[PDB]
Protein backbone atom coordinates (compact mmCIF):
# COMPACT_ATOMS: atom_id res chain seq x y z
CA UNK A 1 0.00 0.00 0.00
CA UNK A 2 0.95 3.71 0.26
CA UNK A 3 3.65 5.14 2.53
CA UNK A 4 1.20 6.75 4.94
CA UNK A 5 -1.06 3.70 4.60
CA UNK A 6 1.30 1.22 6.24
CA UNK A 7 1.93 3.91 8.84
CA UNK A 8 -1.70 4.02 9.96
CA UNK A 9 -1.72 0.22 9.96
CA UNK A 10 1.27 0.10 12.34
CA UNK A 11 -0.31 2.74 14.56
CA UNK A 12 -3.72 1.08 14.74
CA UNK A 13 -1.83 -2.13 15.62
CA UNK A 14 -0.11 -0.37 18.50
CA UNK A 15 -3.56 0.79 19.60
CA UNK A 16 -4.96 -2.74 19.64
CA UNK A 17 -2.75 -3.41 22.67
CA UNK A 18 -3.35 -0.04 24.37
CA UNK A 19 -0.06 1.61 23.40
CA UNK A 20 0.86 4.74 25.32
CA UNK A 21 2.02 8.07 23.88
CA UNK A 22 2.08 6.84 20.28
CA UNK A 23 3.73 9.31 17.90
CA UNK A 24 4.55 9.53 14.19
CA UNK A 25 7.53 11.52 12.85
CA UNK A 26 8.26 12.43 9.24
CA UNK A 27 11.94 11.60 8.80
CA UNK A 28 11.51 12.12 5.05
CA UNK A 29 13.85 15.10 4.84
CA UNK A 30 16.25 13.82 7.51
CA UNK A 31 17.41 10.49 6.07
CA UNK A 32 16.95 8.04 3.26
CA UNK A 33 16.73 5.07 5.60
CA UNK A 34 12.99 5.58 6.11
CA UNK A 35 10.17 8.09 5.58
CA UNK A 36 7.96 7.63 8.64
CA UNK A 37 8.91 6.61 12.18
CA UNK A 38 6.67 5.67 15.08
CA UNK A 39 7.47 5.58 18.79
CA UNK A 40 4.99 4.04 21.24
CA UNK A 41 5.34 3.25 24.94
CA UNK A 42 4.73 -0.02 26.75
CA UNK A 43 4.33 -0.11 30.54
CA UNK A 44 5.99 -3.53 30.85
CA UNK A 45 8.12 -5.92 28.83
CA UNK A 46 4.99 -7.96 28.43
CA UNK A 47 3.14 -5.03 26.91
CA UNK A 48 6.14 -3.88 24.97
CA UNK A 49 6.65 -7.27 23.39
CA UNK A 50 2.91 -7.53 22.73
CA UNK A 51 2.89 -4.14 21.02
CA UNK A 52 5.94 -5.26 19.02
CA UNK A 53 4.21 -8.51 18.11
CA UNK A 54 0.94 -6.83 17.21
CA UNK A 55 2.78 -4.53 14.82
CA UNK A 56 4.41 -7.44 13.03
CA UNK A 57 1.34 -9.66 12.85
CA UNK A 58 -0.73 -6.74 11.54
CA UNK A 59 1.70 -5.67 8.82
CA UNK A 60 2.10 -9.29 7.73
CA UNK A 61 -1.61 -10.08 7.25
CA UNK A 62 -1.66 -6.94 5.10
CA UNK A 63 1.15 -8.19 2.89
CA UNK A 64 3.94 -6.01 4.24
CA UNK A 65 7.03 -8.11 4.82
CA UNK A 66 9.16 -6.87 7.72
CA UNK A 67 12.90 -6.36 7.30
CA UNK A 68 13.26 -7.75 10.80
CA UNK A 69 12.95 -7.03 14.51
CA UNK A 70 15.52 -6.43 17.23
CA UNK A 71 15.44 -6.36 21.00
CA UNK A 72 12.22 -8.36 21.03
CA UNK A 73 13.80 -10.46 23.78
CA UNK A 74 14.37 -8.19 26.80
CA UNK A 75 11.33 -6.11 25.88
CA UNK A 76 12.92 -2.81 26.79
CA UNK A 77 13.45 -1.28 23.38
CA UNK A 78 12.05 -3.25 20.45
CA UNK A 79 12.57 -1.98 16.89
CA UNK A 80 10.32 -3.32 14.15
CA UNK A 81 11.95 -2.43 10.83
CA UNK A 82 9.36 -2.18 8.04
CA UNK A 83 11.41 -0.73 5.18
CA UNK A 84 10.34 2.88 4.60
CA UNK A 85 8.56 2.85 7.93
CA UNK A 86 9.88 1.63 11.24
CA UNK A 87 8.21 1.26 14.66
CA UNK A 88 9.87 1.78 18.04
CA UNK A 89 8.21 0.24 21.09
CA UNK A 90 10.00 1.01 24.34
CA UNK A 91 9.62 1.24 28.12
CA UNK A 92 8.88 4.72 29.55
CA UNK A 93 12.26 4.95 31.34
CA UNK A 94 13.96 3.74 28.16
CA UNK A 95 12.18 6.14 25.81
CA UNK A 96 13.03 9.08 28.07
CA UNK A 97 16.69 7.98 28.42
CA UNK A 98 17.68 7.67 24.79
CA UNK A 99 15.10 10.21 23.60
CA UNK A 100 15.45 9.22 19.94
CA UNK A 101 12.41 11.34 19.14
CA UNK A 102 14.35 14.55 19.75
CA UNK A 103 16.77 13.48 17.06
CA UNK A 104 14.08 13.57 14.45
CA UNK A 105 12.76 16.87 15.78
CA UNK A 106 10.21 15.44 18.18
CA UNK A 107 9.52 16.07 21.86
CA UNK A 108 9.45 13.03 24.13
CA UNK A 109 6.30 12.57 26.28
CA UNK A 110 6.44 13.66 29.94
CA UNK A 111 8.01 11.04 32.21
CA UNK A 112 8.96 11.89 35.80
CA UNK A 113 8.61 8.42 37.34
CA UNK A 114 12.18 7.17 37.73
CA UNK A 115 15.19 6.32 35.53
CA UNK A 116 18.38 6.28 37.70
CA UNK A 117 19.34 2.93 36.15
CA UNK A 118 18.23 3.23 32.45
CA UNK A 119 21.19 1.05 31.42
CA UNK A 120 20.14 -1.52 34.03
Amino acid sequence: MEIQEISKLAIEALEDIKGKDIIELDTSKLTSLFQRMIVATGDSNRQVKALANSVQVKLKEAGVDIVGSEGHESGEWVLVDAGDVVVHVMLPAVRDYYDIEALWGGQKPSFAVGAAKPWS
